[PDB]
C-alpha cells in the first residue's frame, strides 16, 4: 500500500505511513532546492477507495523548515496511488514561498513528481 | 495569527490550529456534520519579519463518516497578517481514476480566505 | 465581446482582437518582471460558445522577447470570458523559463489573473 | 529545431512551423489523424534563446472547436524545447472549459505532456 519508502524521479526520499484514520505522516528528504536533511510531512489519503480499478487519492505538505535550515516556503503534493507490480504515486505539486505583496505574483512554482519504491 | 476560523470566497469554512511545532490541524466545511472533513498540514513556524508572508499548506481528503468523493485537495499559499489578514492560496484537486482517465484527474484553482465572512 | 483593451489586477495591459476564425492576436504589456513595452501575443478562442450561460474558453501565449529585452521565458494564460455588466476574463497562467536540465524543476511559475475592461 | 511533427506520450500528434519572428502555427491531432480530430494551434517561442545550454521557452493554445465538433474548451501548453539527437519539448498544460459561474471552480484541469520526434 501507501506505507513505505518512496523515491521521486530526481532522487528525493519520501518515507510515509498511512494510518487507519486517513492520516499521512512521515519525513521528506529533498534532492533539489534550499533543503538539507529530513523535514516533517503531514497529509491525508482516501482510506476507502473505489473498487473499480481506480487509484487512491492523497496529498501532503512539507514546510521547508527544520533544525538546520529555513527556506520560508512550503510544497504540497496532490496525486493518487496506483497499485500493481510496480506501485506508483503520481503527483502534481505547488511550492509557495513567503513573499512581500509586490512579489506575490512570483511566489508559486508548479511541477510534477512520480514516486516509486526503487531509486531512479 | 493563523489559529482560528477562516472563510473563503465561496462559502467554505476553514477551522485550524497552528501548533508550536509547525503543525496545522483542524476541520474543513465545504458548505452540518455531513460536510465536515479532517484537514492536516504544515506551516513555517519562524517566518521572516520583513513584510513577507508565512508559507503554509494543507490537505483535505474528501471522505468522512457520511460521504466519500474519492478525491483530495491540497492548498498551497501564504498567510498575511494585519488589520485585513488573509490566507492566499492556489489548490490542486486530484480524483482517484483509472490509468486511462488519469490525464483528467487534477483540477487547479485558487482560494482567498479572510477572518470575516 | 473579447476584442478590446483589458487590464489585470496588477495593471498589465492586454490589447486583443478576436477574429471570426477563432484567432486571438494583439499585444501584452506586463506590470511585473523582466519586461518593457509591448510584446506579441497569439492564441485561440471558442468562436461558437455554448448557449446555456457558460463562458467562452480561450488561451494565449506571450514569449518575453521584443526589440528591447529578452527574458528567455514564455507565459500562457488559459481561461474563459464571462459576459455581464462588468465583463471579465478569468485566467490561470504558467510562466516557463528556459533553463538547464538541472534547473528544470524550478522552471515554471503558476498564478491567476483576472482581466476587466476597466483598469482597477 | 522546432519545426516538424511531434508526438506526445499518449498518442497525440502536432505539426508546427516555427517562424523566424517567434510564431508557432500548425495543427494538433490524434494518432489516427482523421479530420474530425484536427484543430488549429497558435503560439509563440523565444527566437533568440540563451547560449549557455538552457532550453528554448515556448507556449501554444488549441481551442477544441473544428468544423466537426466543439468541446467548448481550450488547452494551453507552456514549456521548453531541448535539442539534440533525443530532442524533447517538455510542457505543463492547463485545460479550461467554458462554465457557468457556479461551476467555475471546476473549470480548469492541469497536467503535463512530453513530446518527441519519434512515436
Amino acid at each position: 500500500g501507501i506505507t513505505g519508502t518512496w523515491y521521486n524521479q530526481l532522487g528525493s526520499t519520501f518515507i510515509v505511513t498511512a494510518g487507519a484514520d486517513g492520516a499521512l505522516t512521515g519525513t521528506y528528504e529533498s534532492a533539489v532546492g534550499n533543503a538539507e536533511s529530513r523535514y516533517v510531512l503531514t497529509g491525508r489519503y482516501d482510506s476507502a477507495p473505489a473498487t473499480d480499478g481506480s487509484g487512491t487519492a492523497l496529498g501532503w505538505t512539507v514546510a521547508w523548515k527544520n533544525n538546520y535550515r529555513n527556506a520560508h516556503s512550503a510544497t504540497t503534493w496532490s496525486g493518487q496511488y496506483v497499485g500493481g507490480a510496480e506501485a506508483r504515486i503520481n503527483t502534481q505539486w505547488l511550492l509557495t514561498s513567503g513573499t512581500t505583496e509586490a512579489n506575490a505574483w512570483k511566489s508559486t512554482l508548479v511541477g510534477h513528481d512520480t514516486f516509486t519504491k526503487v531509486k531512479p
